[PDB]
Order: structure tokens, then C-alpha cells, then sequence
């Protein structure tokens, strides 16, 4: 798939915003996909044990490492598309180490759209969600064929 300026254009508009706080946009985030699938949470062998939104909230651990996730995917949407070199690294370290299913990446992209939603209505009309969801898209069937180069599937 194909991105044109126009919808790259609307994505870097709303996550410049974003980035005026990403702490607090990877909390949201985080919570949001714990929340919604639970399931997700057992991956991280780190916070796996907090129990409730209030534990979430409050741990140092989940903040910073969603600033971690939130930083490496705003790298991959700045390069527009050509983002090969920056998806092999984290291609390998999901499919052999963490063994994140593209369905949970579905379930994160929901969850990113639902905050963005959220906190940025103005910058994030219907046109803007379609173009976001679009380069959510391209970054999974991207990342999906990495795997299977990987070796990892089902
Ligand atoms: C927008 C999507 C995602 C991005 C860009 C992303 C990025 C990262 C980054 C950069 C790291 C640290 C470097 C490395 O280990 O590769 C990381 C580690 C990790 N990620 Fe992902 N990730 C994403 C989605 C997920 C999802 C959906 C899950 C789980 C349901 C997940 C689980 C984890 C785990 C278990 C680690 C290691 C945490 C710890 O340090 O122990 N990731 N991810």
C-alpha cells in the first residue's frame, strides 16, 4: 500500500501533538489495550501482575515503556513509508523473543485510534482516522511479511 502526502500529512499533524506528551499518551494507550484485550498484559512478563486501571496508572515500569513503544513508532511514521531499516530490529525481537501475534498489534492500533480519538478531536476528524488507520495498516502488513520471512506465523 500507498500512502499519499496528503494522508502522511494528516498523520504527522495529530502525532505532533502527540508528542507535546508522550508519557502520558503511552499510559493511555497501554491501559486502553490492557483494558479492552487482557489477554495482551500476560506478554509482559514486567507488569503482568498489576491488577487493576489504578496499579496501571501508577507504575513507573508501564509509563516508560510506553514511551518506548510510542517513540519507535513515531520513528517508523516520520520515514513515510520507507521505513524498512527501522522495522527488521523490531520485526525480530516481536516474532523471536516477545511472540506478539499481528493480532495484537490490530488490538494496539485500536487502541492508539480510541486515545487519539479522545484527545485530539479536532485534529482527528474522519479523513484524519482513515489516513492514521491506513499507516497503521501498511506498518502491520509490513511487519506481517517481516515475520514470515522470520520464520514466525501460524
Ligand atoms: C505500535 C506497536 C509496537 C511498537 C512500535 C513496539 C515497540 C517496542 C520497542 C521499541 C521495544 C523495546 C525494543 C525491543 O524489545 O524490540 C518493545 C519491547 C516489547 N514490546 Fe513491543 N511494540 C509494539 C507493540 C507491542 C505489543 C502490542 C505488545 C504486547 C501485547 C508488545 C510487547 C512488548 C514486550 C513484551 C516487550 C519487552 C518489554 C520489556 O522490556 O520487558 N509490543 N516493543
Amino acid at each position: 500500500m500507498v500512502l499519499s502526502e496528503g494522508e502522511w500529512q494528516l498523520v504527522l499533524h495529530v502525532w505532533a501533538k502527540v508528542e507535546a506528551d508522550v508519557a502520558g499518551h503511552g499510559q493511555d494507550i497501554l491501559i486502553r489495550l490492557f483494558k479492552s484485550h487482557p489477554e495482551t498484559l500476560e506478554k509482559f512478563d514486567r507488569f503482568k501482575h498489576l491488577k487493576t486501571e489504578a496499579e496501571m496508572k501508577a507504575s513507573e515500569d508501564l509509563k516508560k515503556h510506553g514511551v518506548t513503544i510510542l517513540t519507535a513508532l513515531g520513528a517508523i511514521l516520520k520515514k513515510k513509508g520507507h521505513h524498512e531499516a527501522e522495522l527488521k530490529p523490531l520485526a525480530q525481537s516481536h516474532a523471536t523473543k516477545h511472540k506478539i501475534p499481528i493480532k495484537y498489534l490490530e488490538f494496539i492500533s485500536e487502541a492508539i485510534i480510541h486515545v487519539l480519538h479522545s484527545r485530539h478531536p479536532g485534529n482527528f476528524g474522519a479523513d484524519a482516522q482513515g489516513a492514521m488507520n491506513k499507516a497503521l495498516e501498511l506498518f502491520r502488513k509490513d511487519i506481517a511479511a517481516k515475520y514470515k520471512e522470520l520464520g514466525y506465523q501460524g
